């Protein structure tokens, strides 16, 4: 019904009703599972679909897979070529939302993998941008801790890690909140549940450093790179703490698909300049011209799928 | 080949038709909970015990409660379902049953909201070592075991598991059987995926629960038949790292592994063996237990009526 | 409106002549210390029972000592004082009754020097809710308990009520009626204002001293009246936070908020009701103890002689 | 004796006529924040000049907000006041001024409900030592710094000033003048009322503001001092305990405290002295600055027009 | 001139003068060094030599030598036995202090000893008894934090270990105090520079449990025993806080030389019942009795030498 | 053999001379502190240099100065003494040279109070690796590394090794050449006898002093390398543990491993060997200049005139 033609599964386009499998399978293989979030962006004007930094994802879904220690078995370029084919496949004309995931196939037990072999599939699906809009989040700092380099690395892109975020995103839910930022063990500032966040106050950018406890977020990458080279911001990636932030001018989240998401409050204390307040506008409006393919300053970055 | 029956959402159903899509469970993953529970085929009296069912299924029930999953599936359901299934398969041998509950809702990892609550329930052979001598070598994990500050261990989510990896994938590459974990204050918590105990002296000295571990039935039932059967002294308490190494015995225990005697903890060996006496005769007293062969401690299995 | 009387440095005085300047006690409020102490009205003697008031007045003593105030004030001082000034109020009712003891010394915050020990004791009207079933939804905070490192929570220091603000602040905002504690270490300690009890599968469990909590008095009691009444195991220890959304029922305790139950804990509810049945006989036994009709602990009472 | 006014509440009010009950403000005073601000008396010119007015006044406006109490007073309004409160008093020499807000609400510590903000501004005579050549012992305290877990340092509340006490009472008993903390984490943090900056090989290092410190303005001055005037190199940067036993030179900064050399920690003597080089530079550039004589900075001074 | 005329090395007494080495021959050996102390008591009455709990001693520097990886070259009896003989070569007939210390030989480096063989000597030597006077100390909590299991076990009675009792007895000194008490890691009360710390209050005696972080002292499990059994105290091993040992009625310091040292305050809190309190005099006037072997019923922990 | 001279306590003596006691230094290694200095004998010139003498002094003075040693020996004379013993012993060839600092007071280990200070100083031959191409395997300890609050690492006492030997004899026993270790928050530190490095995208990346390591020359000297001679971008920062799983290039440096190369770490291989392009240039820099043979650090090159 509402389902893509295709997906990629093991080297290989398929018709989507020939992955069809057992219940039991893939359970244990689930805990094993690291993925990534990529978006195709949809310019209608050129009658092209640009994915957004696709190279830099498939490199990353590679270190995730030999941080679980997978077997080799995935190049990036054939990841990088799967997307592209899988998408032209599809055949759908617009923002879609691309979600790589590996898993290994080994014990059927949780506690331990043993002797495995390396699996992957590629599943893409319509997901509307909202780079056209102005809207904001009222957010709070989570009674629930990051999970951190001694645990669970959060580096690494694993399903398992979403367990952590849960604790987070249903507590925000349960106690009026649309999102829940997290402090790290050391009770600093790391990053939201789905995305890494920034604060803007006296004109300078701040973000957490990666050593924070945060996944190396690429769209915070992008952002970093937009406003030192367009806007000549000054950006500081660094230790953050939380009421610093209850004082921050602007605050916003960036991630694949939250892409760059303002946030009108943090514990209810309310952004002094709004959401999106100037500098979060400036930034989503670079991003947006950027990922659909109209600035051409930044074209390296994106992969042209040809339909 | 694989069993006939499964149990899924309130029925008993032929294991080939309960096929899904490759895509279908990989977000629910990280929402799901699960228990481990033995079936004991006594083939003297031709009958198949389910070692402390009820206990399993209230664990259960608990940790969906903990993962807040709308309520869906009563103990008493769960007990009788499983029951049915294992009598459906009519498999005569010891099996481990594996009930499994996730919630579904939306296709995204970092929050679920508004979600149904499901479970199946997966019955298997799988062999007992309850009638083997044999023992492993167990390493310190570098990795930590997960906490109530970041992932509460008291909840059996299959995202807890992918820590357990960490530390189990590091035991292997280093030459070791099984790994066990320090909790982030440097204490003794449990192995990947069983709990520890510790001989010194005549005395049975375990990690309390607080020190993070998951509550385990055969830990508990363990706890109980030292005091009541041996009338041994058993502690649970903190637990060092350098005192284990002096223990004179010790054993992991846990539904899959039972009583696993450890022979050395990073290569200091245990002086009185493995299984040492007193682990030997624990590890005897439980098999005639869950076999059926102790009227002492019949309460705490369910015949199936296999015959 | 006012009571007719409060307690200053040795003294009973009319209320109305307790006046002092604006700038007097700001930086004494940093070295400040207190007690709650409830007065209960039997109406039927006509008699005022002060709770546990030598155990309460030793304990200001031990903060008094902690902060490091130079011997003033007896206990034995402290007691009669409280006693004198119940009875010249002449309020015939439950009343609250709080000693504050403070240094007088530099017009700084950051040190005092040499200083000099204060102290005034301050009693008003205040109901109990004894007689009502009644209770309240409570989160974990975000925010951490004060821990010995940084400011040790034995210490009944007004300070300490700045860090029991941040989490009462973040509860009523985001809808819950009181917050409760974990200790830096990520383990359970007390309420804002009280300490808290579990009760699961008949049995009593409750943080630890060395959790990082007051030396509650209505927590002693308590567990003396779980043991020797009913005859309930009580566990001190290490409690998590997870094991207590599974509790059968909960209750905070504390002199102001005597025996509260609590129905929910980060929305989880307590499955046997809020008050249980173990915490209403908990309650319903405390409240035959403190208005003198239980004379198994008459002990625990200062008759005023009203 | 005492100033002849003070202002409180949006108006000046004669010293004597601000008269409250004992009882008043005890509540109150868990909640509460300050500032410390000096007005520097240039006799040459007969000027006052009040340092960096603006940026106190914010800083407590910040503070207030984190305390969450509803807006009353404008920058604005602590601005004018305090300039207005300074002239009336028509003492013309150095004074510290104490800003101090605090939320009148519920009469318990352990919450406050719906609540208003008052604030009373509190200008007293307070030397200088600019002009004199002095140092301090300093130890490393036992007690640790409070940190955003629990009590963030952020915020200039009086309750802070409790674990400031712990430090700074040790350092006396102990035979020290005054007191530096460690973080939780056991790194450098500051004192118990300032900020602490160490010089080596010709640097100049400082605690990041993230150590968990209150972001001192006399830091930022000093900061900026050193850059601009001094072609100083200015780390702010996690600092080790041991590290500061081997500065060359070491001092305090705050509002009360100016620019304060340290001679030793844990008596390890800095080898440069105190004031060493350096110190001695940021000490007189300083003052040049505060007392009006460094037109460079004038416009971190508010004349009163005295 | 002050030195014995014997010491024992490596399985054999020698004349104090052959024990010649060259200056640069142990300062790597001295990184991996354990050693015990153990007293002897000149009973004068007796004309006899009792060392006290000799035989624990010697299993604990096995355990010591154990964790420090020393290949097995001495055993528990030998390490009795030639304590035995060397005190009695000696013929000093008065209190004495006996150190054995053992080391590994191997690589001339300090970061890791390669191939190893182990090596040891037994170092008795006069030293008074101040077990027949009063008198008491004044205690400061150290600014250092005391070794834990994750960087350095106390229960080893390793040199290296002293490194960090000596940034605590050194500020003590410098501070105006006897001596230090610590603090572990996570802010609870540890032990002493040199010996385990009691407390009594109301009654009950308290002392710091062993995974609190403290080198499990037999002085400490002498006092539990003769606490329990010979004045029937209920006596509490248990987390302990700072601010609780400010309000003890008394307290004091327990360890072999140290014997039971009282302490009169703490942070210049002075315990309120003295010191020696009533308790602690009883606890101390009981120890000597038993040491210098008076007391029948516990006969069983000295070792009588012959001569 | 041995050397034909030490320097001891202000004078040159003949090796054989320096005899002591079996007993005398034991409760002096405590406070004992120690530098690593290598004299490289360059033939064609027929000249030995001393690298960084002066800096390797001062750090002495200061690790003295730590342990509050009373003043006895002053830099300029450590200095002289260094060079007068190296031209003594008349070697010829690469030299490893270790002044170690001691204070005597009591026999005991707890506490010293009103102690004299000492030192030697020993010059051995020791090869170089420079010239060879070599890496090992390393695996991060379970073993956390010593931090200020116990034993600050900045101090090179002797007692710290008992910690690095925790970790490299971990290492030995579970098939790795050299261990890494973690701080007590789980951030990357250093090697047991040596600072670490690690090279991603061009970029050199190290632990800064701060996460709890020896402030080493080598490291000092590869930084002022880096820079000035290659102009690598060079950060000193927070290290977290999986980054450095993807590092493309790894090595260890310290006076006495010079530059090491690392070929994986916990198994996971650094992609452009070891040493790899960046690793080689770095340790040919060193090598020419440390013997003398590059003019523009000639400065930190001490003559000693063996000519
Ligand atoms: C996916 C994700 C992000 C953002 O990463 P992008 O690469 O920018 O999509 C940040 N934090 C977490 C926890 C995430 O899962
Ligand atoms: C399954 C398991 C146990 C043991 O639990 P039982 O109730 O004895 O099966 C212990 N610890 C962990 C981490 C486990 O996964
Ligand atoms: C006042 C108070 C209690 C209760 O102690 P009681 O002696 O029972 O009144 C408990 N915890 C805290 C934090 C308190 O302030
Ligand atoms: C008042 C104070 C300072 C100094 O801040 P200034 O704005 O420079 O006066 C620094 N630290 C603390 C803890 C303080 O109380
Ligand atoms: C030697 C020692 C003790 C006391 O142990 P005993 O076996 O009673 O002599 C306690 N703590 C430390 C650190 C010690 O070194
Ligand atoms: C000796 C050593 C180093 C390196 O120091 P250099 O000054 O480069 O010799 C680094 N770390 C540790 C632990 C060391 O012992
Ligand atoms: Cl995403
Ligand atoms: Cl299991
Ligand atoms: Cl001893
Ligand atoms: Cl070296």
């Amino acid at each position: 019904q509402e389902n893509p033609k295709y997906l990629w599964w093991n080297h290989r386009i398929i018709p989507w009703e020939e992955a069809t499998v057992h219940l039991t399978d893939y359970w244990w293989a689930s805990v094993t599972a690291v993925f990534e979030g990529i978006r195709g962006y949809w310019n209608n004007a050129e009658g092209e679909m640009y994915i957004f930094r696709l190279e830099d994802h498939a490199r990353r879904l590679e270190q995730s897979m030999q941080l679980i220690r997978m077997p080799k078995e995935f190049t990036v370029d054939e990841i990088c070529q799967a997307t592209i084919d899988l998408v032209r496949a599809n055949d759908y004309r617009g923002d879609v939302y691309i979600m790589p995931l590996a898993y290994a196939v080994g014990n059927k037990a949780f506690s331990v993998v043993g002797d495995r072999t390396t699996e992957m599939f590629i599943y893409s699906r319509p997901a509307v941008s909202r780079l056209e809009e102005d809207f904001s989040l009222h957010a709070c700092y989570s009674s629930w801790t990051r999970i951190n380099e001694r645990v669970l690395p959060p580096r690494i892109k694993a399903l398992a890690n979403y367990r952590n975020s849960q604790l987070a995103s249903s507590e925000a839910a349960m106690n009026g909140y649309d999102t829940a930022l997290f402090l790290n063990p050391e009770g600093k500032v790391a990053e939201g549940t789905g995305s890494c966040v920034f604060f803007v106050r006296k004109g300078k950018l701040i973000t957490p450093d990666i050593t924070s406890g945060i996944l190396e977020s690429i769209t915070r990458d992008t952002v970093i790179h937009l406003a030192r080279e367009v806007l000549g911001l000054e950006v500081e990636e660094r230790v953050v703490d939380r009421t610093e932030t209850y004082l921050a001018d602007e605050a916003f989240l960036c991630g694949t698909h939250a892409e760059i998401t303002p946030i009108a409050s943090i514990d209810r204390h309310e952004m002094k300049h709004g959401a999106p307040g100037p500098i979060t506008r400036q930034l989503r409006d670079i991003y947006r011209e950027v990922v659909y393919g109209r600035d051409f300053r930044y074209r390296n970055w994106l992969t042209p799928v040809g339909m």
